[PDB]
Parts: C-alpha cells; sequence; structure tokens
C-alpha cells in the first residue's frame, strides 16, 4: 500500500478535533514551552501520558534535556495562552511565563495553575517517528482549575464544548 | 519522584477532553472494533497516527494480528455508535459492522464512511506500555463526510463543539 500524501493527511486532520495543551519545562537547561495537541493518556500504572513534538523546536531541545515537563490542558478562556505558545505574536521564549498563573509543583517544570488539568511529569521514554519525538512521561503531580470547559481545536479554529 | 496514585490519574483525565473515535479491523483473525479516545497524529511523513488500547480488550489481539485498522473520528450525531463500540448492549463484533455505513476502502478494515474523518491504516510499530499497546499506524486512505462537527467526551459525558 502507498501512504496518503502529507498534504492530504494534514487536510484530513483539520477535520478531526483535539484538546489543546501547553507543554512546558524548566531546569538546568532553562525555561521553554510550546502548544501541543498531540497528547494522550497511555496507561494508569505507572500513570503515563505521551506527547509528540517536532524535534526541531527550541522547546523540544530544552524539554528533552531537562527530563521533566508539564502538560497543561487549557480551559475555554485561554486561547491567548495557546496562541502565545504556538508562537503567534513571536513572543520570545523566556518572556512567555511572565504571570502568576505559572508555578512549580514537584519537578520544577512550570505548571499552569488555572488550566483545566495540569500534570507534572518526568520523561520515561522517547520513540522517534519521522519528524517527531513521541515522549512518554510519568505523572508525579496533578492540579486542576475550578471551572473549566475545554479549549478545543477544530477546523483550524478554537472552540469549546456544549451539550448534545 | 514518586508517581501519582492510579486513581488520581484517572480522575484527572476525566477533567480533560478528547475526540471520540472507533478503531476497527478485519482480516484473517476476524472483525473487531472498539471505541478509543487515546489517539493522536504523530508525523506526516510517513503519515502516522497512534492509538492506545487496553490489551484486555477483545478487539486488541484481533487488531494486532490482522495488522490493519481504521481510525474513525465520530461526528456529534453518532453517540450511539460510540456506545455500541464501548460494549453497551454487548453487541457481537460482526453485528457491529452489519450496517452499510461500514465499508472497506483499501486495507480490508471497516471504515465508517459517514464518520467525520476516517483513516484506513497499516500497523507499523507496536510498543507495549503498562496495560496498553501503543499502536503506530500509517495512513493509506481516507474519507470524510461533509459534516465534521465533532463528537467530544468530557467529564464522562458526550458533547460537541461550540464557538468561543
Ligand atoms: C468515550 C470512550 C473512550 C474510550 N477510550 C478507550 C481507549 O482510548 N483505549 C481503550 O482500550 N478503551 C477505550 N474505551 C473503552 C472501550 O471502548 C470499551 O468500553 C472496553 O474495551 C470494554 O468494551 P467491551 O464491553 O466490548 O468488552 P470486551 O471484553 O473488549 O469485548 C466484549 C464485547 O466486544 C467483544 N467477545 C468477548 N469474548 C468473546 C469470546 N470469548 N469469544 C468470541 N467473542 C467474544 C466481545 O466479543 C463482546 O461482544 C473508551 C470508551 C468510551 C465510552
Ligand atoms: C492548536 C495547536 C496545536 C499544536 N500541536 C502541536 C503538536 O502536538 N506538536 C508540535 O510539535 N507542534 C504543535 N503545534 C505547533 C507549535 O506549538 C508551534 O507553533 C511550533 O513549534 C512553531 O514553529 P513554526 O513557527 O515553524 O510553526 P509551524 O510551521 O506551524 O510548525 C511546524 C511543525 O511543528 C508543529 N503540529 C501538530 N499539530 C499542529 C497544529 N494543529 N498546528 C501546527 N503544527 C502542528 C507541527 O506539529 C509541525 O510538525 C501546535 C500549534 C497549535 C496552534
Amino acid at each position: 500500500f502507498e501512504t496518503v500524501a502529507s498534504f492530504d493527511f494534514r487536510d484530513a486532520l483539520s477535520k478531526a478535533s483535539t484538546p489543546v495543551t501547553v507543554v512546558a519545562t524548566n531546569g538546568p537547561f532553562g525555561l521553554a514551552g510550546l502548544t501541543c495537541s498531540a497528547v494522550c493518556s497511555v496507561c494508569d500504572r505507572p500513570p503515563t501520558v505521551l506527547l509528540c513534538i517536532n524535534r526541531k523546536s527550541y522547546a523540544a531541545g530544552i524539554i528533552k534535556s531537562n527530563g521533566v515537563l508539564s502538560v497543561n490542558w487549557l480551559a475555554a478562556g485561554q486561547a491567548v495562552i495557546s496562541q502565545t505558545f504556538a508562537g503567534v505574536g513571536s513572543v520570545p521564549m523566556e518572556e512567555r511565563f511572565a504571570d502568576k498563573g505559572w508555578q512549580t509543583i514537584a519537578t520544577g517544570a512550570p505548571y499552569r495553575m488555572d488550566a483545566a488539568v495540569s500534570f507534572d511529569c518526568t520523561i520515561a521514554n522517547i520513540v522517534d517517528v519521522g519528524s517527531h519525538s513521541v515522549i512518554f512521561a510519568e505523572v508525579v503531580a496533578r492540579n486542576h482549575a475550578e471551572e473549566c470547559t475545554p479549549l478545543i481545536y477544530h477546523r483550524r479554529q478554537y472552540a469549546t464544548t456544549r451539550s448534545l
């Protein structure tokens, strides 16, 4: 079988929906983060999620060397946070965490305390696939905001949820 | 750093949101599918998605032995499909695919033609982590309905999308 064209693959994907997260890190290699939607739960013992991140990025370099990271599922009101960590407005990497919303929990990685879900994590394993590092991370702390319907991405726009 | 309790992990995840897919298969080891939300795109060259499925699933062994599968992102109108494939009504596998909305495209796996997005795939890699097989699959064909509006899962209920 022949795989679909890359362009057709991305077009089709725009028609699926995802949550939106920010993955962030800090430690001896410094502070960094990027917006990431390719994230999912893997198993509960040990509690493990994975995230797939293009290895060419500033943030990927730092995340992999710090060896710790946070995954921060954004609430409906946080599209600007997502835009910032996707590089909309070209906000310099270390200027991205200037606000009380980020604090430390267990690892030293910055946690978004008003995110719908925040997992503080250590990296356990990495599987490289084409351009992306698939990073398997074990959850060593969790946090939740009070009142957060999700930020959703779909058809290249942000959205949130409503009952069926 | 000690990991969080499994129970905390699961609770936290209920507060995140995910699309809802049905992962289906067919071939020499038979028909099977199940509903899966632990799915994401990995890279576009080659076009690869991954999905995490509990090895306890009846459908897991059949999917991995057939070597082929589809991922079907369900639309807002399709909660009954999600329910059928999560085992509600305990519908027998073959009978799950009796409806003519399920066709073959390229691999032989059943593809839901009216699903918001359907990727027909061949398995490329399987990495077993805790209770789950993380299955990497390369996209060989696709199909999309005209209706992309997502079925979403969140706080243990179905939802769909709204503008912000
Ligand atoms: C919103 C949502 C998201 C989900 N996400 C995931 C996910 O990301 N990963 C995951 O692993 N699960 C996921 N699930 C769970 C999943 O879909 C199922 O609910 C789970 O696998 C249990 O399904 P089952 O009741 O069909 O049990 P199973 O044991 O998996 O199978 C039972 C029924 O289906 C298949 N049969 C069973 N035994 C035999 C036999 N001895 N001989 C011949 N035929 C047999 C069975 O045949 C039977 O019809 C999700 C469910 C929901 C609702
Ligand atoms: C809602 C959203 C989700 C994103 N998810 C991821 C992800 O899971 N993994 C990742 O490495 N980067 C993701 N990004 C990209 C990322 O956050 C930065 O924008 C990127 O590192 C910036 O580099 P660039 O200027 O070359 O932009 P780009 O040329 O746009 O980025 C190029 C490469 O890194 C960025 N991938 C996966 N989903 C998306 C997406 N919806 N939009 C754009 N790129 C995507 C890509 O993945 C791609 O391989 C996402 C961006 C947004 C807005």
